[PDB]
């Protein structure tokens, strides 16, 4: 709603939303991520991640392997179109990335890279 | 925001929320659901249930008995404190009810009755 | 035992391993599935999926938007490696398949394409 | 068989088994639980507690309210039949517990307490 969205990821290892629609009269989309709970980052820390989805895996794995001080997720990771940084309860990101980095027909996935909660923490993103 | 919640459940089976705190200034609670997928209520309905932590189980079991025709509800089941009607893609039902019927020092949890939607589509909800 | 496992999934979403060895050896591996409970398929089918774990996501998304009638399978996914059908409580069916269509060094998922039962009903395939 | 049981947790927040029977003439009944894969306690422990279904909701409330310094769990928690403490990869731990603390007829209930894991690290157990 607009060319932005507001996502929590919780407690629970969820994301309030599952699906996204960006406005192809978007210039650029917005993705403000808070989270909702009572828990540190290093216990229940969520990121928002976009890849296309044939990508999610890979970006998931590879992220895990990088840790905490990493965000969990790889450096310079060239699957990744855009991110947020990991938060805990009571924290806050924002990222704004270009909508023409997308592509009509595309299937793009969003999740949280930190270990195992991609399962539940994840949602698809498309361009119309 | 004020006596009163929106609550969506999706095509992931989920609830957009896991967490709701009902204010003790609170003289009756309205809870407004929706459908935000495009599947069918016979496939993926969600109904929005409330009832002590403790009285999950029964409802939960009770009402998937019951079948579609009957919301998956246990018909006049007493252990259910409030609840909608189940819906499907595209439709809403809302139901109010008097905080009274609470009390401060409880464990409610809110939930769906259709068939294995409560291992994800569940929450808390506190008199605060 | 040899060429073949036999596997349940239960009313509560689950398949009762998570793992899967694929003995070099075998020439076809067939595996036999079952689905013990009451509810239906129209509720709570279950089908028994392979793909690489890359190709998971989408035929997941693009299953669930194929109806009851496809098995909630994309008709002619190239990314299935095999697949049953989609059987309720009581059922059962088998699918054979070629371990030539498997490589190692590929890492593969099993899982069931009905709306929302992917996140509990999955587990990893190995070539071993 | 007889009167103990290896369960596994991996790293997918899956335990190895749904369902584990106690034959009604153990007198103790013994849980060996390990943790295969490559992930710390913080970020992915996993406990083994037994309760009635009905109590399980509460004890998974009460017990991610209880930190990681109390393997999640309350303490004195009369909810809880038997558990195992919270473990890492690599780890391992036991429980025996008096199997006169069951009876039959009732359903109980094994999973894990750690933070959102219960919706997929979780089965049954009866006593036959
Ligand atoms: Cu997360
Ligand atoms: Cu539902
Ligand atoms: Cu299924
Ligand atoms: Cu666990």
């Amino acid at each position: 709603a607009e060319c932005s969205v507001d996502i929590q990821g919780n407690d629970q290892m969820q994301f309030n939303t599952n699906a996204i629609t960006v406005d192809k009269s978007c210039k650029q989309f917005t993705v403000n991520l808070s989270h909702p709970g009572n828990l540190p980052k290093n216990v229940m820390g969520h990121n928002w991640v976009l890849s296309t989805a044939a990508d999610m895996q890979g970006v998931v794995t590879d992220g895990m392997a990088s840790g905490l001080d990493k965000d969990y997720l790889k450096p310079d990771d060239s699957r990744v179109i855009a991110h947020t940084k990991l938060i805990g309860s009571g924290e806050k990101d924002s990222v704004t990335f270009d909508v023409s980095k997308l592509k009509e027909g595309e299937q793009y996935m969003f999740f949280c890279t930190f270990p195992g909660h991609s399962a539940l923490a994840k949602g698809t993103l498309t361009l119309k």
